[PDB]
């Protein structure tokens, strides 16, 4: 597994614009287009980020350019940032997936804020990152999600994503 395969599962592919789980408009493998309640701003949006008229939809290609683009951000955005670099150096190569998966889907901003998770995760203290990492909205609110990614920062394997 690898993280593009990691996040379409997360995130699922739609060629149409769609409402996300907080009802923002967002189109392909979770590409956030506006946090707008205009569908007109999200059709604008959408057309800015392809370069073409879409009228609001777009091709597999297209939808995966979006992707490619998305994680090479998010991982400069990890190494650029002085709370998450750290972090990510000091981990796996499985367990730096679900860092990325979670700046991915709150950003750098929100993730930066798992300050006590951070550190846990930094000195290797699996099983207490995990159960921190459950003490929050994202969990609350996107329960499957969050419970795969904290398996994975917590076993190191990518056990919850297979027979998936
Ligand atoms: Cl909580
Ligand atoms: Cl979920």
């Amino acid at each position: 597994m690898n993280i593009f395969e990691m996040l379409r599962i997360d995130e699922g592919l739609r060629l149409k614009i769609y409402k996300d789980t907080e009802g923002y408009y967002t189109i392909g493998i979770g590409h956030l287009l506006t946090k707008s309640p205009s569908l007109n701003a999200a059709k604008s949006e959408l057309d800015k980020a392809i370069g073409r008229n879409c009228n609001g939809v777009i091709t597999k290609d297209e939808a995966e350019k979006l992707f490619n683009q998305d994680v090479d951000a998010a991982v400069r955005g990890i190494l650029r940032n002085a709370k998450l670099k750290p972090v990510y150096d000091s981990l796996d190569a499985v367990r730096k997936c679900a860092l990325i998966n979670m700046v991915f889907q709150m950003g750098e901003t929100g993730v930066a804020g798992f300050t006590n998770s951070l550190r846990m995760l930094q000195q290797k203290r699996w099983d207490e990152a995990a159960v921190n990492l459950a003490k929050s909205r994202w969990y609350n609110q996107t329960p499957n999600r969050a419970k795969r990614v904290i398996t994975t920062f917590r076993t190191g394997t990518w056990d919850a994503y297979k027979n998936l």
